[PDB]
């Protein structure tokens, strides 16, 4: 049971603020020598939140595999003698184990979701405790995402993985201590139903030794509904709906009264209905059309570290270009992202970190498990770890009205028997963990309409298609034919709504061509344009998401010229020519509505 | 009297073909030691045609001022015992003096026009003579263009000049030996009149001890007119006219019969009428609208050297983009250019090399004659040299139907009294040297409508305007207002047709901006677009020529990031985004007709 921290009977002191002591451990003696005991040797200042790889311009820190130590002292605020205090890590990429002054208090696997522990017994209010963090950036076959650690003859660990983006690690987001009353709200769940768009209710179901009443206050803070019951309610309402263009928010505030002290938790709600009918995706009983991007949490110097200016600027760009939706590509994003999405009515495809369950999308000319689904590779523990990743993503983003669909994985290889054996239970478990949202699994190119094995276990079909790029390279005529043929094949086979969640081409900013050859800005424009002409001719396609909003870092190889260049913007957010192409189509269309051509 | 070499009683052996011996002369002892006597010492292979500056990747050859020696042996063809043979240099940039085996035979000042000498007495037919050329790249106040040589304390000559483009030198074009019969055509002049577009004649006037008859053969080689008379004729005709879109060519062939031997010269003619009426420029009695470029003869490695692939490719680009006209910016171009223009119906503004008669367009923070028009600077000899440059340009391109206007100079400073004193006689002398074409002088920005002194001495007003770039920098709103105000002021003051012969902005390929700030591709697009919206609101503007077709080399300075970047194409001919902007406007308009907005 987890909620995002906020105010009044609750209060934060964040240690996000500032520089920590940081150290490597090339021989992994930190645990043996109990480094959490003393203040570190060999410590250098590092900034949190932020990846550790790019911060020191050193290829050895950058390419490190192992454990790293983050440590900082802090003064525990003194008006906190009688309240309950928690230590919350909003993300520690891959694995983290924390000591609060010689006392292990938490441990976590999963680099993208928050994890907290009550630390009341282990701290002296009014004085300073020392926080030590042990961070592991290693991936094996039971981590979400999977990878393999390669140890050379000399014990240097080098991490290989099967996804594009670079394996940035560290404390990527918020680290804070926050206090709730000893009687406190611990979890909230809100569900919205709507009929003729002027007439429904907000079911609730709450959970910590406190009798609870909930007021549903206005944007004007005018109250229009009231309930009581730990097992919640159905507050019935005639309302203004949370819509894609505007995203209205009521405020449902839950009051947890114990007979002495009280706690109250403010939770914003968007009144909207999501469903799939035939080949139509409907938000509030109207067929929506998705436009926008796959994104990444990547940026210069800070890696995957959260940054407010970046969020403000990237939403300004996305707003300008006319995007209405995005997918949290290949891991759960910072919650600040989803909060922004709620206030602005941005439609979001929420996705777990389950990427790389595929051993066919390689560079060439170089020792893998020859069976993807097996005891050596993706096995039962992997499945359990995956289900737990689904449970953490859902427990954190269930109430967000902007999250409109759950993505279980991205681009697994579905051809082997055992893909369906691995995925079907996860598809079912996910539906039972949130029956109010449709479910998806993003589908790779070579698992075509004929060969794919699991897409009928999901509500929406999300395709990643690169005809004319990785195959039929340079050939816009042939690729157009292939793309039309496979889209009609998919619509014939499943009669589900189709979103093209990935389509894009590597483009060097400033490379121009009078031909329309690959890597050129002219080719990025003509290729996106040919895709758009096809989408507009297939009734089932309800959504387009250009593969990347910006250029991002990847591991080194012959396929990646300083990373992935499929961005519409450069890594410093400057637009390639295709940006204006996109802006013309996406602002020239009626909002949320499929282009009539 | 000069004509371009061609065939049958005439025949070429070109020494353009191939590598010559080349040498510097840092102490100028080549003339004293009569290097033309022997085969050179210290000689390295060099390619002709082509500048010498960029060919060796050496900054000292590149930045040299002085004399250089070109020398090659050649075998004089033996079936040339009884015909007359000439040595023709199509261009030797700035100055050249040639010895044909210890016999000075020619000398020339003027780096852009051909010069030839009969060499019959000085050669043994059937054996090989040695050709030595002395080339000077220096500019003083009596050269077209003017410059000043700066000699430092150690006698190193460094050339300063007052124009943008780099002072490339050498043998830039064709060097050939060609034979005519001892009775030969020596000069031709053709004039075209046309009334209701189905009804007029071709006046002629011919000139070398030969009785002459002229047949006017078809594209089908069908004869439709015939004359005789050294003093020519008026062949009256009902015809298909030389038009801008197509450029039909008759062939007028002149037959020079002596009683024994004969010579005949083929000369293509375009039947078209050019005139100015009010604020209208008419080709064949219809108002034309100019689109296209200022160009340059500049390209990688070869400098200003002529190259056939470059001509084919640049015309393919210009054709694609929709350009119908161009100005031979800042010197006469290769005649092959004007021949191409004739066959393709490209309208050309022909311009002399008289650039830099202005000492106000400088970079800053650095000794010039404080009076531009004076004995120290532009004086009477400069005027005579300028008139001779006008005479050479006109004698070479008079018959070309594509040449539709003569440009006397580019961007002189007209404010001082003495600008009108210098220019008026040249304007008159030019009208009397070709009364069939309108006359222009390209006008610089700071000689505004109020202050300019000489524009009323010319038929067409050609403006070079850079509001929003060099002034009101970045400000599209303010610059738009200024540009409209000055264009209406010019139309009010002179009621002449206005061509904007220069408008452009420096643009780094691949620099992009979400603002529309300078040096960005987005700014090049928005600035050209604002100019186009203004032009379309002023009745007198009949022509637009974006300043540069491609990026070109300039001398070093703080204003030029690796040269001038105002090109629409890069120096390797790849398009910036604005190229598509241009292609949309220029191909979306009715041909030769002003955009109705
Ligand atoms: C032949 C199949 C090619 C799959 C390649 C498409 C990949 N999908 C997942 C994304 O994270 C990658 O960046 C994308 C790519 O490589 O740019
Ligand atoms: C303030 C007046 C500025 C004049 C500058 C305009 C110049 N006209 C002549 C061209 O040869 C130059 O390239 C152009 C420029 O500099 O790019």
């Amino acid at each position: 049971h987890m909620l995002r921290p906020v105010e009044t009977p609750t209060r934060e002191i964040k240690k996000l603020d500032g520089l920590w002591a940081f150290s490597l451990d090339r021989e992994n003696c930190g645990i043996d020598q109990r480094w959490w005991e003393s203040a570190l040797q060999e410590s250098r200042a590092i900034a949190v939140p932020g990846s550790f790889n790019d911060q020191f311009a050193d290829a050895d820190i950058r390419n490190y595999a192992g454990n790293v130590w983050y440590q900082r002292e802090v003064f525990i605020p003194k008006g906190w003698a009688g309240q309950r205090i928690v230590l919350r890590f909003d993300a520690v990429t891959h694995y983290g184990k924390v000591w609060v002054n010689n006392q292990e208090v938490m441990e976590h696997q999963g680099g993208y979701t928050p994890f907290e522990a009550d630390v009341t017994p282990y701290v002296i209010a009014g004085k300073s405790v020392r926080i030590t963090v042990c961070v592991n950036n290693e991936l094996n076959w039971q981590t979400i995402p999977p990878g393999m650690v390669i140890t050379d003859e000399n014990g240097k660990k080098k991490q290989s993985y099967f996804h594009d983006f670079f394996n940035y690690a560290g404390i990527h987001r918020s680290v804070m201590l926050y206090t709730t009353p000893n009687t406190w709200v611990d979890d909230i769940t809100v569900v919205t139903h709507v009929a003729q768009d002027c007439n429904h209710a907000s079911v609730d179901w709450q959970v910590a030794n406190g009798d609870v009443s909930v007021e549903l206050r206005d944007a004007d803070q005018q109250v229009v509904a009231t309930g009581q019951g730990t097992s919640g309610t159905l507050q019935v309402v005639n309302p203004h709906l949370w819509q894609p263009g505007e995203g209205y928010l009521y405020e449902l505030c839950v009051t947890a009264k114990s007979q002495t002290e009280c706690d109250i938790y403010p939770l914003r709600v968007g009144i909207r209905s999501v469903a799939v009918k035939g080949e139509q995706f409907l938000i509030n009983h109207k067929p929506f059309y998705f436009t926008g991007f796959g994104r990444h949490e990547d940026a210069d110097l800070r890696g995957k570290g959260f940054d407010n200016v970046l969020m403000v600027h990237d939403h300004a760009l996305m707003d300008w270009i006319g995007a209405n939706s995005y997918r949290t590509s290949h891991y759960p994003y910072a919650e600040e992202m989803l909060d922004w999405a709620d206030e602005h009515g941005i439609v979001v495809i929420d996705e777990t970190a389950a990427v790389g369950f595929n051993l066919s999308l390689g560079i060439g000319f170089e020792n893998k498990p020859k069976e993807l689904y097996s005891e050596e590779a993706v096995n039962g523990e992997t499945q359990q770890a995956h289900l737990q990743a689904i449970k953490e993503l859902i427990a954190r983003d269930k109430n967000h009205p902007s999250v409109v669909m759950w993505s279980i994985a991205n681009e697994p290889d579905t051809r082997p028997q055992g893909a369906r054996e691995y995925f079907a239970p996860l598809a079912e478990a996910t539906r039972k963990l949130d029956p109010t949202r449709p479910i998806t699994c993003v589908n790779v190119m070579f698992c075509d309409a004929h060969t794919d094995t699991i897409s009928d276990l999901f509500d929406v079909l999300c395709l990643n298609r690169y005809y004319g790029w990785y195959v039929q390279s340079g050939d816009l005529e042939t690729a157009e034919k292939v793309l039309e043929k496979e889209l009609l094949a998919w619509q014939e086979k499943l009669h589900q709504p189709i979103i093209i969640t990935e389509y894009g081409v590597d483009t060097l900013a400033g490379l121009h061509s009078m031909y329309t050859d690959m890597w050129s800005e002219e080719y990025q424009c003509a290729w996106l344009d040919m895709y758009h002409r096809v989408f507009d001719r297939v009734s089932a396609v309800v959504g387009e998401q250009v593969w990347n909003f910006a250029d991002f870092a990847t591991s080194q190889g012959i396929l990646r010229v300083g990373g992935n260049k499929k961005g519409i913007f450069t890594r410093d957010r400057k637009p390639k020519s295709a940006a204006f192409l996109l802006q013309k189509r996406w602002t020239g269309m009626n909002f949320g509505e499929k282009p009539q051509q």
